[PDB]
């Protein structure tokens, strides 16, 4: 799977393929692996159990509405409970979080980390998605949206783990 | 063992093999590894022990009667406590669910997939029958049971955990 | 990979896709792993290095030229040194051959197979192609051609090791 | 895969079965594990590969014109240039053979043995056949022939990687 | 070890043999593997620990008690807490039971399999003794004592985990 | 360490760092991987020891006036010497070779790949290489050398075995 | 280490070497392993850690005035909470037993073992022993004492675990 | 398998069971493992390939022929090829051969040894025979052959890979 | 990472780099590795997981408050915890802390190490930078700061895993 | 062990410790790792066998005198064979090398290097040498042998496989 | 095994244990581990095949001879043909040599040592013996071979593959 978010010219977005994989063979190729959050405000994706997913990301929205929208802080609360919850530690993912404010990567070691330019891509084809990013991010004047996808599909491309659907979230602000 | 699960006009199946492998060696070529759940307006099919099975489609029903038989809402729930509870967490199964709204596998990971036309094939001759339930649903008029039937026997004839026993539970809608 | 081979009226054919992969990424993608032989009357598809296929096609060429077009004795006679020549040992591959006579296997270990129905499917994605071949060869007056085409597809679809670039090489005959 | 050797009342056989199997998927389901050489003087089966297989039988042969077609001595050569050659030494293969004066395992061990009562059952589902082989010799008045196919559907039911398609061949010298 | 349950003409009974094996050697040659129940109504046979038996024998007669002699169900509220009951966990073992009514076996997991015609075959022997027993239950008039017996020699003949000291226990009812 | 090779209008290059590690630690890291061969008119780089790759470039060079220079037909019989012979079959190293007609892989394997747009990236940090030359080489006007460059440091940024040392020869026939 | 029991009219031993061994060193040459419990009226030996001993033997003599000193059935009770338990389910031994009723091994699998003559050989040199001890016994009017210790040194000589240190307690109930 | 030879009384023997195995289960149970050579003068016993034996025990003859009866020497002459005949080195067993002379052990590293009392023991059960047989010659008039027979016993009944069937080689001198 | 503390003159630092690595790629490279804590009097650098660290220093500055800021005192009790605790026992971090008293290494182990001359260098580049750590406090005037940074970046150009963004906390006690 | 040599101000060094290890101990503390060769105009220290040196060394000899003191070139003729000649092939080693002219490894593999600043650190000292080399070279007015030895000890130091013994062999020219 | 080397006075030994164990096991006690060479001029001992230091020792008197007796120069040619040569190569042993003039040490790496008072200690027990050789040797007025006796049994009373058999060869030059 591959998970990329980019940030140019008061544009956020997070992108993501839908390849499911078992084994040697696609058990699904439309996951949708990018959504919305704190009413339409805070977008998302994220690698993991469908259902690892519509649980940490409904806390995720409920630790914002007790941090006034602050997405860091939340999202700091958020890994907080992840790793030190019992229950809510067996949970496995890599949730990617993006706001007006910024963007971070959340890791089930409770982790927050903001990567060099809000440039995000984590996931087994995150590296070829960096890679073409950081080019087209620094030799063109392209998008932010135009970067994640053409960043997202290079990937598909190298990755034996990632296709050719898309899920594009993007946040307009400036 | 295979599980096919193939969805046409207010038709939905569910076919499994029979054989239970220890080791090298058939121990059980009878297995029933499809049946009925809350008052038979759900069908399904497992992957793994049968106790497993007996001990995870109890929960599930429990779990209809509690969301109004809402299939994903109330399969959730259990792809919750399946990961989340002490024993069930030990529980080694894969479920294949269906009733006239959808179908879907439900994993211990919380995970809750519904393939690309309800189209579901798990276990180790998962593939194969994918691979030909495709082929027919897609080149030929014929039914749900017609191709989850003339799938399961492809599978049972490349894989070597998976016999020519079959168990249909059927589901008309229309 | 994937090479399919199909046979029906008086036509035969030989698919394959274009994915090399190393490791996790693809090298290449449209790799040629179907040619022709023979003074174009003998058809071939092949899994393996491309010059392991520019020796072991070369030399089954001269192996024809030593036996007046009968297939089977030339790839008798291949798989003869294939397994005894020192050198010629080191090399590994699968080729799949086919010419009006007859289709068939060949292994680095010698041997000379001609599988069911002149149904090839060799490759990682081999038995998936060869489920969806099976399925449509068995419940359709579908064409030798259209049949490696869709169960190519069908294969590229399901394994993350084939892709769905291809090369086919048909023949007619009647 | 499984040879069975029964000999009862001047009618010695050699029953095997037909799969091929590669990891856990069936390759081929028709495979003649069993044939004649020595101008049909002497009946043979074998575990493994094919290829193999012919050429070890086919030094077989020429061991027996070596020494008048006296079975062991002429078996006992074949033991000796297949553990001590250096390409023989690579073929892996099981041998079951027999004729009139006896039957006999052939290993690339160096090992030629001859069972309890000229009963061979080699191969992963050997143990089986032998002992349902076992049985019916003691408590019925069967053939060789009806032992061998029953012992050998018997461990087709029992042996994962041994189906029931059939190659028998008998001889009679009463 | 080997365990084997037979079943005909209103007789039924388990065998078994008593070899105790701790790594290449024999610890015991005597073992008593197959007992009487539920004021001898019910017979059964094992393989594990003689401490496991004698705790998960006793507990099944009172869950009996619990189901008037209602074997199957009973059974069934057995393998329940054997899995369920963190302590009652840890023991492991394969019980073989049977009364007038049917016959089956019960495994840590849980599981409540009935055999294809109340044939058992437990242990390492397992197979050996179902392929001799089918054998003769196929071709022969002979008893369901003396299906078991003759079957359980030839599977100590032949499993060098099983011996030949016998502890059979028949019921009839017809 | 990356090698990259990017081709644009009448020019052709190779870049490649100069890290050389030895299990966790750096042991050079001015290690010369890009050479010119066959009087300036080839350009090559190599993944790998660098002995090897000298003795492997010599051979090619010997090929290549055996072949009037002609890079596939002389770089396929490298790829046969290379898989075959006692000694060279012992030699670890991949090669990216270049001159005015193509770019090509060459290794171990009899393998001689040439990627979709002459595009070459070879050696651990390889594919990020290729992302970015990807994402660069469709999206500016950007030259050859420059994506070379470009991406080669994006490499080394992603790479752990990969440093910012360069060493490029570049090919001008426009 | 070696434990062993012989019994011999109204005279039952339990000889044990006295060998702790760590790694290749020997750590201690006189580790008492044998001695005396419930009011000397019961000998002991312990293959493993002597606090590990202290503890199970001192339970087990819990278990004696609990059950009126009957062995087996204060014996069965600590194979018990052997398995079940905590903390004891940790504690690695194994337990060698006699008084006048009877000898008998005790492990943590919840296993009660009383070998065929009463004859007790545990320990890595435990079969050699056995061996010996089985020897004797049945070709010299020789003791259990004698035999023990006679025994014990054969042990000793063969197992490179076991010394000749030893430690030895009689009971006479003649 | 176990071999043990004895010598009392001017009176030296060689005796071995005879089963072979192959994983878990008894391939053959009568297998001849102690021959006689040179003009029944030397007797031998051995544990490997049947045909390692009709190898090494002619060889061993043509080397007695060459020193005079003297068995050391030509054991020592024997053993020298065994490790470097480029061939011969393949053959893999464990020659036990004993004269009036003398007895010893020949090991394809080439070692002729003398074990202590010219009491032999190889093979699995090699020590549980070596145990016993040292148990009965140092308390007991019995006969060599009484020795090895008693003592072999005690091996198969211990050894999981030793049986009850025997052959012995006596010889007589005083 | 490296994390390098050196003290000099009422002058003690810690340096770290700020690479995080995942596999063989980079994911961040400017991750703060060393911090303030209790009232900026005390400076720290960790190896390992960011929210581990956060975790084990906030729980160090309860310790601090609670032993009147007594360093190892107060660091002992975490050095128990850390080992003793269920949760915190699952973290994983290398602890540097210092103050004006002593500096010191703190690992889960409940070891608190107190090296040679307040010297310390964790992490997988920890010894090159006490290698150059060393050679400079011995051979020049410079100062804390000065070899701290300058031996980092010795470990940043030896260690894979270092790279050479660095963060540093100075503490001036003179 | 430790192999250091630098360069500075007309004098080059090679500086070595004297620990040999097996295992976890000491074998010996005082082996010679540095001579002298070409009539004491060439300096080389090694790692390996004491023969593979005087064997490697010796020959080294005669390539100069095939090179007229030429360094460098007999270096590059000596990796030469050491890397084709089917015996100097199982030599195993690591020569430093160095001359007035210049210095450099070489390792079996027949790669010829030299380091930044003839700089050389081999041995699983290696990098706590070079580190500390490092420091001092850029730091301090020190002499090549000065470094060396600091280094050297530096190293000792850290590494468990080197001690304190030293063998330097220095070199003046100007 | 340990094989120890003193040399005091005029007066040098060699003495070694007789143990020779096969798994856990002993399989003979009294083997033979140190003898005289080259017309009883040279003494030695060794760790390892028996067969195979008979050729070894073979070899070096050969190359004694070949050196007018110069131990090492003999020595060094024997490590030579022991690393380089094909079926020497495969031989497993280490060698302790001594003589007037020198102890030394030979493995099959080529590599001579000479420990620091040619005290020499090989084999599993071989340190151990070190030790309590060097603490004797350093405060005592005792002899070589009084040394060398008493190092030996503290070997065999540490090291579990060491007993206390003893072979001494001494030699005086004094």
């Amino acid at each position: 799977t591959t998970i990329v978010s980019v940030r140019r010219n008061g544009h956020v977005v997070i992108a993501g393929d839908g390849q499911a994989t078992l084994g040697n063979t696609v058990m699904k190729g439309n996951v949708k692996k990018v959504r919305r959050l704190y009413n339409d405000k805070v977008i998302a994706g994220f690698a993991g159990g469908t259902a690892d997913a519509f649980t940490l990301f409904e806390l995720f929205e409920r630790k914002l509405e007790m941090h006034q929208g602050h997405l860091v802080k939340a999202a700091v609360e958020l890994a907080k409970d992840w790793r030190t919850d019992r229950m809510l530690r067996k949970l496995e993912a890599l949730l990617a979080v993006a706001d007006e404010t910024a963007s971070l990567i959340i890791t089930g070691n409770g982790d927050v980390v903001q990567p060099e330019n809000d440039l995000i891509a984590i996931g087994s084809g995150g590296p070829y998605a960096q890679a073409a990013a950081r080019a087209l991010l620094e030799n063109t004047e392209l998008s932010a949206r135009e970067i994640a996808e053409k960043a997202l599909d290079i990937a598909g491309d190298i990755c034996i783990y990632t296709n050719h659907f898309h899920t594009i979230e993007e946040l307009s602000y400036k």
